[PDB]
């Protein structure tokens, strides 16, 4: 295995180093506004060396943005595809590329057989070519890598099944900045090439000057280069026709033949296109070939890519004709005029890349190696697109909840083969497709219109219900004696209980377990652990009595804690935010221990008085002017006091100190150690009163944030043997610090209310001497080093925080893990900050046509891990990556993939069993089974199950922590007959494995395996 820590890769372009050197001046470069006046030597191309030009027609079809997926399909996309089928069939030299398989599958299944056959024929002959082949063109900032892979696999599995093709070239013209997670996944999914577009205008200028727009993009820790993927970055401001023929949009706009008037489009540079004729074709060709030769100067081969398209183009038959006939006249002239030394034709993306690599093999060019990312994007001036790292945070959090529920549903149901009447495949396909659709670059990014966001939410809610159904049928089958198991596939044997989604104060969605001497003495509950190691985690349930005790299924008592159910209320009468306790529902909390990828059953039993193994939390309400807080049968009366600083310690864990406003002020790791200053603070950013306004995409603050004025907030302290917490009602945020014995969990119930033009940020202030360095993750896959640059504006120093961020010095590190993607930064040494929500009254001029005024309460979750790192083996100062410690990685897993909780729904569970998976191997902590999916329906003689195995890389800090089992996923199901390593989409077999054993993977690697069973 390659060492991902100690060897700094040698690359030609390392983006962090490039950023440190670049000046980012925004000067007027002439017609290429952000470039320079390109010059070329007319003698470069000649009879023996012609410029080969591929004009690639395309149509960017957003699966929701200003209209919903279905509205665009009915109004635009079905017409584009129907006319592409007709026009390509009738014009054999015409070509077209298609990216979004969600729309293609929606169209194809509505086609009659004759047209399906015609469609297959234009794909098979190369006229219609799929690029990427994912369900969508995903956001690359907020998306988790697991969901980028899910949506890629959904689209490519559909293409293999129905079109018999698997794209090896990727097209990503619209995500708002780009992540190396893409080439990581694509290269392990059979790809050979990829194309990107939205990168900072200063980066395009710098790379263009060095002809480094095509490069071998490798991961930041890859010393050898085996992860490298050839990448083409487009050079100009946009992917539309005006910014794709060459450097001068005035000129290129004249070659967009949809802009002469009858289509309602025009050229803003004020010169319209003119129909090509024999009287003007030589002058029009002179102008166009000059643009092409200028664009060609920015690249190293004699093969030039000219995209020809825009949003929802190629819709009308007349548009197909106007673009095709005019370009055919230009090609016929140009290709026959030897003096141009050009051969131009319609082409596809793969045709472009194949010709570039033929040139490279002929020795005509060598390409530079590059590592790093392309965040944060700015398309012009100081307009940095860091707002969408936070926009519509409720749905950003929902993405991570559904991510986990899809994984758990696919894994729980993979253990068995199911009759078609159980509708398991149907519900999992719906869930995978709705989650995949949301990965679109206007879905999770929060950049769609309000009614489109509602559509995505409704689709994800349906997907969650589908996952719950599959999960609860699976648990019933896995834990019921086989000869007693009697399923009704439409029945709810268990309901899921989720404590953090939508969350307390967001929705009253949780069911209370109703127990009573005159109704039901006890209730079974079951926990599922999707991770491949034994895991303990505290779990809680709402119960109708405080006198409840827990037992495992061998009837062994389990220590438990009962706490009240507290809800916070903005009291419009007293004008205070304060908690109210329930007098009939209580929370019972206990430690569940669950096998790797397994299930564990417990029983909750009511008693007439305090049970021997159940303790009760104390509660202290700190506020001036308190009033009583009755809790029914709860055995401990609530205590009151004036606001004051307080300290808490659960177990042998850290001791946390809090200010009189209920916010953390210090963390003491052990009895002897120092109280390390770690202060939480809430602040607000505003919007500019003149100039450009923040909106869904852009963050354009009116200066550094100002502290939220807190008043004298009400603080609630709950102290228990298993769990304690400090909660405070701040303006727009009920902030909660929860302690269970290890790093605390932070929960924020964020309700920005009617605060227009406000962004609420949560900041951590420490004295850690981090300087200008911090680390943020990319798609939940890797941590990349960031350097704050005071030569760039505040918003340029914000980066995506898809799952975590940290700062460190020689001795100390503070890591904040998140349960949802948000934007964040470190704006000064010792600080971390992460945006909670943003409400904006103005549109930011990117086409959305609205601000963001549809905020709703959201419960954000985090873990805060303060650690000593002076003993850790860390990368050298010049390495671009960072790595988590074991405790921070486990904390992230606790947020993203917690235990699932099931409540048996009827009175008696006949045939109940206590555990499933006790014999599953407990794999080393850095290894995960990211995906377990049965790939065959029950009628297949040979069953196939696919696994995606990911190993992260954790710092070695001196903990022996060893003795684990080898996990061979191919032997998890019985009767294995073959084991194969495959691409990550499971679509191509790469290696037939000896002894049917699937080897574990190296740190930072991801592999896929499929086991076949008779
Ligand atoms: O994803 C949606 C938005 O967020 C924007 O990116 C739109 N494209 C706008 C556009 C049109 C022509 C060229 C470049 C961008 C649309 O595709
Ligand atoms: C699918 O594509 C391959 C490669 O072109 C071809 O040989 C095969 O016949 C096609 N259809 C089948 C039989 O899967
Ligand atoms: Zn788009």
């Amino acid at each position: 295995c390659q060492d991902v820590v100690q060897d700094v890769p040698n690359v030609d372009v390392q983006m962090l180093e490039l950023y440190d050197r670049m000046s980012f001046k925004d000067i007027d470069g002439g017609v290429w506004k952000q470039g320079w006046n390109i010059k070329y030597d007319p003698l470069k191309y000649n009879a023996h060396h012609k410029l080969k030009v591929f004009v690639v027609p395309h149509s960017h079809n957003d699966p929701g943005w200003i209209q919903t997926f279905e509205e665009y399909y009915q109004h635009d996309t079905k017409h584009i595809l129907s006319n592409a089928l007709r026009h390509l069939h009738d014009n054999p030299e015409m070509k077209f590329i298609w990216a979004e398989i969600s729309y293609f599958a929606r169209f194809y299944h509505d086609l009659g057989e004759n047209k399906k056959l015609q469609m297959k024929s234009i794909v098979k002959n190369g006229q219609l070519e799929f690029v990427t082949g994912g369900w969508v063109m995903p956001d690359e900032a907020n998306s988790h890598w697991r969901n980028v892979l899910l949506q890629l696999t959904e689209g490519q599995t559909w293409l293999k099944q129905f079109m018999n093709v698997t794209p090896t070239a990727s097209w990503a013209i619209d995500p708002f900045g780009h992540s190396p997670t893409m080439p990581y996944i694509l290269q392990k999914s059979g790809f050979k090439n990829m194309l990107i577009q939205r990168t900072h205008y200063s980066v395009k200028k710098e790379l263009a000057q060095q002809r480094q727009l095509e490069f071998l993009w490798r991961q930041i820790w890859d010393n050898k280069g085996d992860t490298a993927l050839f990448t083409h970055m487009m050079p100009f401001y946009s992917y539309d026709i005006p910014h794709t023929c060459g450097p001068d949009p005035k000129v290129c706009c004249q070659f967009d033949f949809k802009r002469m008037g009858s289509f309602g489009l025009s050229c803003p540079w004020k010169v319209p296109p003119r129909t090509i004729s024999d009287q003007n074709v030589a002058a029009r060709s002179d102008l166009l070939v000059d643009q092409w030769k200028k664009k060609a100067e920015l690249y190293r081969t004699n093969v030039l890519l000219i995209p020809l398209g825009d949003d929802f183009r190629f819709k009308q038959n007349t548009e197909w004709d106007v673009q095709r006939v005019n370009y055919e006249r230009l090609f016929e002239h140009i290709n026959s005029q030897a003096h141009f030394n050009v051969q131009a034709q319609f082409g596809t993306l793969q045709e472009y890349f194949d010709a570039v690599h033929q040139a490279e093999r002929a020795g005509q060019a060598e390409f530079p190696t590059l590592s790093g990312d392309f965040f944060t994007y700015a398309d012009r001036s100081d307009n940095y697109w860091s707002g969408y790292y936070t926009s519509r945070p409720y749905h950003k959090r929902m993405d991570r909840v559904l991510m986990h529920y899809v994984r758990a549903a696919e894994m729980l149901s993979a253990w068995h083969s199911w009759d078609g009447m159980a509708r398991i495949e149907e519900r999992l396909e719906q869930a995978r497709r709705e989650l995949s659709l949301f990965q679109h670059h206007d879905g999770i990014t929060g950049t769609a219109k309000t009614h489109v966001v509602v559509d995505y939410e409704q689709r994800m809610q349906e997907a969650l219900k589908a996952c719950q159904m599959v999960m609860q049928q699976s648990v019933y089958r896995l834990l019921t004696k086989p000869s007693i198991y009697s399923p009704d596939f439409s029945f709810s044997y268990f309901t899921l209980d989720d404590s953090r989604w939508p969350g307390s104060g967001v929705e009253d969605s949780r069911t209370t377990i109703i127990l009573g001497e005159d109704i039901l003495p006890s209730k079974h509950v079951v926990m599922h652990n999707t991770l491949p190691h034994w895991r303990e985690q505290l779990v809680d349930f709402y119960v109708s009595s405080p006198f409840v005790s827990v037992t495992d299924l061998a009837n062994n008592p389990v220590e438990a804690q009962v706490s009240p159910v507290w809800s916070w209320h903005h009291d419009t009468l007293t004008k205070t935010i304060h908690p109210q306790g329930s007098t009939t529902k209580y929370r019972i909390i206990f430690k569940a221990r669950v096998p790797p990828m397994g299930l564990a059953t417990y029983v909750l039993t009511i008693s007439d008085s305090k049970p021997e193994h159940t303790s009760y939390a104390s509660n202290l309400l700190l506020r001036k002017n308190p009033t009583s807080l009755p809790l029914g049968q709860y055995p401990e009366d609530v205590k009151f006091g004036d606001p004051r600083e307080i300290s808490l310690r659960v177990g042998n864990g850290p001791t946390l100190a809090f200010s009189e406003q209920g916010l953390l002020k210090s963390i003491q790791l052990t009895q002897d150690s120092p109280h390390v200053p770690v202060h939480f603070k809430f602040l607000k950013y505003g919007v500019r009163s003149h100039g450009d306004r923040s909106g869904a995409y852009l963050f354009l603050p009116n200066g550094p944030a100002s502290p939220v004025e807190l008043g004298q907030p009400v603080v609630l302290v709950t102290k228990g043997k298993l769990e304690s917490s400090v909660s405070v009602g701040l303006p727009s945020v009920v902030h909660q610090t929860i302690m269970r014995g290890g790093a605390p969990e932070i929960r924020n119930l964020v309700d920005i209310g009617s605060l227009d033009n406000t962004e609420i940020v949560m900041r951590l202030e420490t004295h850690i001497d981090s300087g200008d360095i911090f680390y943020t993750d990319l798609n939940g896959l890797q941590f990349i080093k960031r350097r704050r640059l005071d030569k760039l504006p505040l918003q340029a120093n914000y980066y995506p925080i898809p799952s975590g961020m940290f700062i460190e010095d020689a001795n100390t590190r503070l890591t904040l893990l998140t349960g949802q993607p948000l934007g964040g930064s470190s704006l000064a040494s010792g600080e971390l900050e992460i945006m909670q929500d943003r409400r904006l009254a103005s549109d930011d001029e990117r086409g959305l046509g609205q601000g963001v005024l549809d905020n709703k309460p959201v419960l954000h979750i985090y873990r805060l891990v303060l650690e000593k790192v002076n003993n850790c083996v860390r990368p050298s100062k010049l390495h671009p990556a960072g790595y988590l410690t074991s405790a921070a990685h486990k904390a992230s897993q606790s947020l993203l993939d917690p235990l699932d909780k099931f409540i048996f729904a009827e009175n008696e569970w006949i045939g109940a069993q206590g555990q499933f998976g006790g014999d599953h191997p407990s794999a080393r902590e850095d290894l995960d089974v990211s995906v377990m999916r049965r790939l065959t329906k029950s009628s297949a003689k040979t069953q196939r199950v696919g696994y995606v195995l990911h190993r992260t890389n954790l710092m070695q800090c001196g903990t022996p922590e060893e003795h684990t089992q080898k996990l061979d996923v191919c032997h998890l199901l019985p009767n294995v007959a073959r084991c194969e390593r495959t691409t990550l989409t499971f679509l191509q077999n790469l290696e037939h494995l000896d002894g049917m054993v699937a080897p574990e993977v190296c740190p930072m690697e991801t592999a896929a395996y499929v086991s076949s069973h008779s």
